[PDB]
């Protein structure tokens, strides 16, 4: 794709990946990131448990992962929408990026070894975008669905 | 509250405040928990930051706090709804207690030193309850509102 | 499907299709209803326009259609839940069927002569079910998505 | 409110009260509309019933009223946010007014003779605003609560 569109796609992906303190506290990793769909994985660890008896992931981790998948999905959508994007142009956008509201639907108990989240834009906007997100375990079992409205400009 | 109601609440409160791995990871504390509702407090700390430049809370922490406030608010309301609960029935309820769906509305940037969450029951049920949650910093400004649907039976 | 199930689904269908005053005012029709799900449809007419200057469907209609699709989807999923329902049992359930909360995401302005809605269960339950709903124009594009939490018992 | 603000508001109130086909079909009325907010009312009539036996308002009507209250609430909050507003500058804004997403929480059966709705802005913006809505009957009993995200620029 566009030389600049590539930079941001490999930069923004790395920004979220390790430049965010909370992402590091949880061990959240943005595996990939490109024009279509981003991916976010998180390995199960004792620190992420909610109910010790059921040994299930705390609902806050599920929410966090879905929110991150959405913002990234939204911004990625903004990027691919143009070929005139300058560097500062997108930098101002990235500083504006934020969640306005989000809905999480908890489908099944959060059990698994590795969890992966992905999303897609259902409403692409120049200022506001809405996406749907999803979280599953290594067995492919859907743990939760999400829908978020993001500010992209 | 009668002995049963009081004792159950005291027990649940220490469970959430000391024996929940994810709560310990973030520093989420149950400041107050009685038949009237809950108060959850969380001190800002570097690991909870979402964007270093603006020094704001990661939307994930906010969602986590709002969700916990809702669950406990819904459980407190359940306990308060009957004069004939037994320790065993309420202990079974605490295990079934869970979030079905939740909406978080991000109002302002999450800046603060100490964050406090409280909630109220807008729809009480024997099986399903709906709660409204709020999060504010030590200055009293609202950071986010939440609405949660919880399975309570 | 099963004699009783197909019999109950048949009954419930004419109910929403004709026994509901608001459905007749809007022209809401239950195009088809089987154990697999539902498909609602509604023809455009002058009384359903929201903004005359744009000849677009009023959002209130959209939300109405999504919610009905959701309740029907939920109940259908419940019928297929057990294989030994008694016509009286399912009659008691239908009396408790109702929406707890619903989220509507508006994607495009509603245009065209006919609008069709369908949905699916994302979380099946004996007491509560969560469904996703979709509404689209005659050209196949999605006007809105919906997510609903329903009481099925 | 200065003359310009009050002028556009009176104009907007007129359009929604008489020049909106779907509002005229339901009988939705804009009782009052000023810089503070909006009051929407709708009398109960046979055509608005959802369940014949319970004589309750159809959930679609409740959702319709909450969305309209939210839109007008959002627009009023926009009108009151500035003084440099020129007549057409706000009329161009009105053309952009629309609902992005909405969540409705059904608290209890919609019984009543006259239903009234009010709302407030929980997040005011130059392009996106979030609002809370509420519907009650003539006795003051709360029927449903809403939360809407609106495009205002």
């Amino acid at each position: 794709s566009n030389p600049i569109q590539a930079e941001v796609l490999k930069r923004v992906a790395e920004v979220f990946d390790q430049h965010v303190p909370f992402h590091n506290l949880l061990g959240l990793d943005i595996k990939r990131y490109d024009i279509d769909g981003v991916e976010v994985a998180i390995n199960m660890k004792p620190e992420l448990i909610g109910n010790i008896h059921q040994q299930i992931l705390h609902g806050g981790v599920t929410a966090t992962v879905l929110d991150v998948v959405g913002g990234l999905t939204a911004f990625a959508g903004l990027v691919a929408s143009r070929d005139d994007w300058t560097i500062e142009e997108l930098q101002q956008r990235l500083q504006t990026l934020g969640t306005i509201d989000m809905r999480v639907d908890y489908l099944r108990p959060g059990r698994g070894q590795i969890f992966t989240g992905t999303g897609s834009v259902i409403r692409a906007g120049n200022r506001v975008s809405v996406c749907r997100m999803e979280l599953h375990n290594e067995q492919g079992t859907h743990i939760a669905f999400g829908t978020g409205t993001y500010m992209v400009g």
